[PDB]
RNA sequence: GCGCGCGCGC
RNA sequence: GCGCGCGCGC
C-alpha cells in the first residue's frame, strides 16, 4: 500500500547498490512504488553512511504538487522512527519564510525545484553543498531550461568552475530515459549520453540480476495495434449535428453573448472537446437567462454523447439513448423550451430510425472488434478480457451490443465472479485488454494488449514509441558495457563544451530605448495604450495605468484562480471590441489595488516616431524605458 | 502574469 | 519565426 513497513525485493537491492557505493546514478526502473522503494533505501543509507559528529543533508526535488505531497508523507512517516528532522517547501508554503533556516536545521527536505532554483538565484542559499545527496525525481527532465537543469548549471558551474567546496550525490529516478528526437540508436546514445553528462552521472542502473522478478511485478504485455475504419457515410451524424446548430442557434439568440463564454474556440460536434466547452459554459453564466441555458446545454451535451455513440458502437444504440432521455422529460417537469426541443427532435425521430434500421450503416469497427473477441477466445475460452471505452455512455452501448448478439452469445458482461468480460472508462491481473478507440492511453503471464483506433496517427506515433524504447534499451544495455572511467571523460568533455556555450551564448546589457510606443491589440490592429502608461511590478510583471485604459478592455471572471509572487488572479480580460475580444492578460488585486497585468503577446508595438511594427512574444525580448511602481 | 516542458499546422 | 493547442510550476 506503499504507507507501512516493506521487504525489498532483490531487484530493488541491486538498484539500490550504485547509489549506495556512493557514484551519481540514474534509476531506471518500470513505474510506481519500485522507484519510492528505491528511494527510501539509498536515502536510508546515506544518512546511517555517516561517522559521528558528521550528518547529511538530503532534498528531494518532485515537479507536481500531489508529487510533492505524496512524498512528503511516505518519507516522514518512513524516517519519523528514526529521528530525522524531515519537511517540504511548495509554491504554497515559499511564501515568506527563512528558506535557509529550515534547511539548516532540517534532514530530509522535500522540495519543487523552482524553489531552489529561486533560492540559489537570490544568494538566499549560497551553494549547493549544503547538502549531501540530491533526488530527482522523473529524471528525465533534467534537459533545456528546465528547473532541474538550473540547478544542474549551479552545480556544473561549482564543479568545473575548480571550486571547492563538496557536492552532493546526485540521484535521479525515471522509468524511462527518453531519445530525445534520436532516429538511430547512435544517436539516442548522444542522446541518454548528455542526459547522464547533465546529472553528472557517471553510472545508469538498470535490473540485470533479476529480470525473472521484475518481469511479473510489472506485465509489460504483448502489444497488438490494430487499425479500423468508421462508416463509409454517416448520414445519422448529419441529422443530430444539424439538431444541434438548431439548438445552439437557439441558445445563441436567447443569451447572444454566447460565444464569449468561453475561450475554447472551433468547437467540432460529438468531440469531447464540445463535452467540455457545454460544461465550461455552464459553470461560466453567472438567473432565468443562467436556466434557460442549462437547459438548453443538458440537451446539447445528450445530443453530443449520442453522436459519440454512433460513431463507436451502432446507431441503434445512439438513438436509444436519444429515445430514453427524451422519455424522461416528456415525464414531467415539462415547459415550453423542453417541449420545443422534443418536438424539433419528435420531426427527424422517424428519419432516424430509417437511417439507424439500414443495411449499409453497421459499424465496420463493430466487426472487426469482433474478429478480435472470437480469435482469442477460441485460443482460450477461461479468458477473462477487459474493455476499454471512450464514455460512460459507450460503456452500456458496448454491453448492450455484446448481449445482443448471437456471432459471440459466449460471453458475460459487467461493469462498473460469475462475468467474464468487464467494460470501462476508468479505474491488472485479467487476460486480455483491449483499448477501443479509447482516448485514451493511461496506465500473470501471456497476456495481451490491443488498441483499436481509426487515427493512423495514433497507432503510427504508437509504433514510433516501441522503436524508441528499443533505441533506449539498446544504448543503455551498451553504455552500460563502457568502463566508468571512461564515461567519466566522455561525460567531462560534455559537461565542458555545453557550460562553454552557455557563458558565450549569454549577451551584454540591452540598451533601452526612450521612444514611446503604441500598444496595439494584436488581433484587429486596435489601439490599446501607449508604452508610456506602462508599469512594472516584481521586476517581471507589466501593468497599465490611468483610465483611458480602464475601458480599453473588458474583463470576464476567471475560471483558474489563484496566487503567486503576492496577489490574486481575479479575471481574465479581453480587447473591448465586439468581433475581436482578443485575451488581453488578466486582472488582479495586488496588494491595494484592484490592477490589470497584460502579456505583450497579445499586442503590436508601433513606434510613433516611424510607424514601424515589431512583435513581442516576451517582455524580457522588448527593450525599452521600464519603471517600476508604487502611488498613482 | 511570469516561468518551464510537450504537441499540432505553416 | 508565426499561428493554434496541452500539461505543469512560482
Ligand atoms: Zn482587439
Amino acid at each position: 500500500n506503499l504507507y507501512s513497513p516493506f521487504k525489498p525485493r532483490n531487484y530493488q537491492l541491486e538498484l539500490a547498490l550504485p547509489a549506495m557505493k556512493g557514484k551519481n546514478t540514474i534509476i531506471c526502473a518500470p513505474t510506481g512504488c519500485g522507484k519510492t522503494f528505491v528511494s527510501l533505501l539509498i536515502c536510508e543509507h546515506h544518512l546511517k553512511k555517516f561517522p559521528n559528529g558528521q550528518k547529511g543533508k538530503v532534498v528531494f526535488f518532485a515537479n507536481q504538487i500531489p508529487v510533492y505531497e505524496q512524498n512528503k508523507s511516505v518519507f516522514s512517516k518512513y524516517f519519523e522512527r528514526h529521528g530525522y528532522r524531515v519537511t517540504g517547501i511548495s509554491g504554497a508554503t515559499a511564501e515568506n519564510v527563512p528558506v535557509e533556516q529550515i534547511v539548516e536545521n532540517n534532514d530530509i527536505i522535500i522540495l519543487t525545484p523552482q524553489i531552489l532554483v529561486n533560492n540559489l538565484k537570490k544568494g538566499t542559499i549560497p551553494s549547493l553543498s549544503i547538502f549531501t545527496l540530491m533526488i530527482f525525481d522523473e529524471c528525465h527532465n533534467t534537459s533545456k531550461q528546465h528547473p532541474y537543469n538550473m540547478i544542474m548549471f549551479n552545480y556544473l558551474d561549482q564543479k568545473l568552475g575548480g571550486s571547492s567546496g563538496p557536492l552532493p550525490q546526485v540521484i535521479g529516478l525515471t522509468a524511462s530515459v527518453g531519445v530525445g528526437d534520436a532516429k538511430n540508436t547512435d544517436e539516442a546514445l548522444d542522446y541518454i549520453c548528455k542526459l547522464c553528462a547533465s546529472l553528472d552521472a557517471s553510472v545508469i542502473a538498470t535490473v540485470k540480476h533479476n529480470l525473472e522478478e521484475l518481469e511479473q511485478v510489472v506485465y509489460k504485455p504483448q502489444k497488438f495495434f490494430r487499425k479500423v475504419e468508421s462508416r463509409i457515410s454517416d448520414k445519422f451524424k448529419y441529422i443530430i449535428a444539424q439538431l444541434m446548430r438548431d439548438t445552439e442557434s437557439l441558445a445563441k439568440r436567447i443569451c447572444k453573448d454566447l460565444e464569449n463564454l468561453s475561450q475554447i474556440q472551433n468547437r467540432e460536434f460529438g468531440t469531447q472537446k464540445y463535452e467540455q466547452w457545454i460544461v465550461t459554459v455552464q459553470k461560466a453564466c453567472m438567473s432565468r437567462i443562467c436556466k434557460a441555458l442549462f437547459l438548453y446545454t443538458s440537451h446539447l451535451r445528450k445530443y453530443n454523447d449520442a453522436l459519440i455513440i454512433s460513431e463507436h458502437a451502432r446507431m441503434k444504440d445512439a438513438l436509444d439513448y436519444l429515445k430514453d432521455f427524451f422519455s424522461n422529460v416528456r415525464a414531467a417537469g415539462f415547459d415550453e423550451i423542453e417541449q420545443d426541443l422534443t418536438q424539433r427532435f419528435e420531426e427527424k425521430l422517424q428519419e432516424l430510425e430509417s437511417v439507424s434500421r439500414d443495411p449499409s450503416n453497421e459499424n465496420p469497427k463493430l466487426e472487426d472488434l469482433c474478429f478480435i473477441l472470437q480469435e482469442e477466445y477460441h485460443l482460450n475460452p477461461e479468458t477473462i478480457t477487459i474493455l476499454f471505452v471512450k464514455t460512460r455512455a459507450l460503456v452500456d452501448a458496448l454491453k448492450n451490443w455484446i448481449e445482443g448478439n448471437p456471432k459471440l452469445s459466449f460471453l458475460k458482461p459487467g461493469i462498473l465472479h460469475n462475468i467474464l468480460i468487464l467494460t470501462s472508462v476508468a479505474d491488472a491481473q485479467c487476460n486480455l485488454v483491449i483499448l477501443y478507440e479509447y482516448v485514451g492511453n493511461v496506465i500473470a503471464r501471456g497476456s495481451k494488449c490491443f488498441l483499436l483506433t481509426s487515427n493512423a496517427g495514433v497507432i503510427e506515433k504508437e509504433q514510433i514509441n516501441m522503436y524508441k524504447e528499443k533505441m533506449m534499451n539498446d544504448s543503455i544495455l551498451r553504455l552500460q558495457t563502457w568502463d566508468e572511467a571512461v564515461f567519466r571523460e566522455k561525460i567531462l568533455h560534455i559537461q565542458t563544451h555545453e557550460k562553454f556555450i552557455r557563458d558565450s551564448q549569454e549577451k551584454p546589457k540591452p540598451v533601452p530605448d526612450k521612444e514611446n510606443k503604441k500598444l496595439l491589440c494584436r488581433k484587429c490592429k486596435a489601439l490599446a495604450c501607449y508604452t508610456a502608461d506602462v508599469r512594472v511590478i516584481e521586476e517581471c510583471h507589466y501593468t497599465v495605468l490611468g483610465d483611458a485604459f480602464k475601458e480599453c478592455f473588458v474583463s470576464r471572471p476567471h475560471p483558474k484562480p489563484k496566487q503567486f509572487s503576492s496577489f490574486e488572479k481575479r479575471a481574465k480580460i479581453f480587447c473591448a471590441r465586439q468581433n475581436c475580444s482578443h485575451d488581453w492578460g488578466i486582472h488582479v488585486k495586488y496588494k491595494t489595488f484592484e490592477i490589470p497585468v497584460i502579456k505583450i503577446e497579445s499586442f503590436v508595438v508601433e513606434d510613433i516616431a516611424t510607424g514601424v511594427q515589431t512583435l513581442y512574444s516576451k517582455w524580457k525580448d522588448f527593450h525599452f524605458e521600464k519603471i517600476p511602481f508604487d502611488p498613482a
